[PDB]
């Protein structure tokens, strides 16, 4: 579905699930590989089962097109 | 040396880096010292930082497996 959105700060937030710890880290990586591509970084929290991906501009202290993009960038990532 | 937070009890350290890339990449080492272990934390990366947090879910807080993975990790360094 559609990104959560946030507040303090405003952000978009998507948890993406998995069978253990090892996938949600690989999923994480390709999550920061995307970030780097695109000079935009994320909050990642990787635990076992789940990669919750948030993305905001930290300079701007909430979210901003560039976010809106990076949020379907990663949905495109599957 | 690590932070203890509560609700549930957890043992916190933050680790610090220039950027994002080199955050992940520490992030990782963390990552394959959990999988060898078969113990896992709570990671949140972000430009700057990683921060790592161990407690065991099955029993809803901190066991000595958990201060054993704090002292492995600081290893990394």
């Amino acid at each position: 579905m559609d990104w959560e959105e946030r507040e303090n700060p405003k952000r978009l937030v998507k948890t993406f699930a998995f069978p253990n710890f090892r996938e949600a880290l690989d999923f994480a990586n390709r999550v920061g590989a995307l970030a780097e591509r695109e000079n935009h970084h994320p909050r990642l929290t990787v635990e076992w089962g789940r990669v919750t991906v948030e993305w905001w501009t930290h300079s701007a202290g909430g979210v901003t097109e560039k976010d809106r993009e990076m949020a379907r960038l990663t949905d495109a990532l599957l």
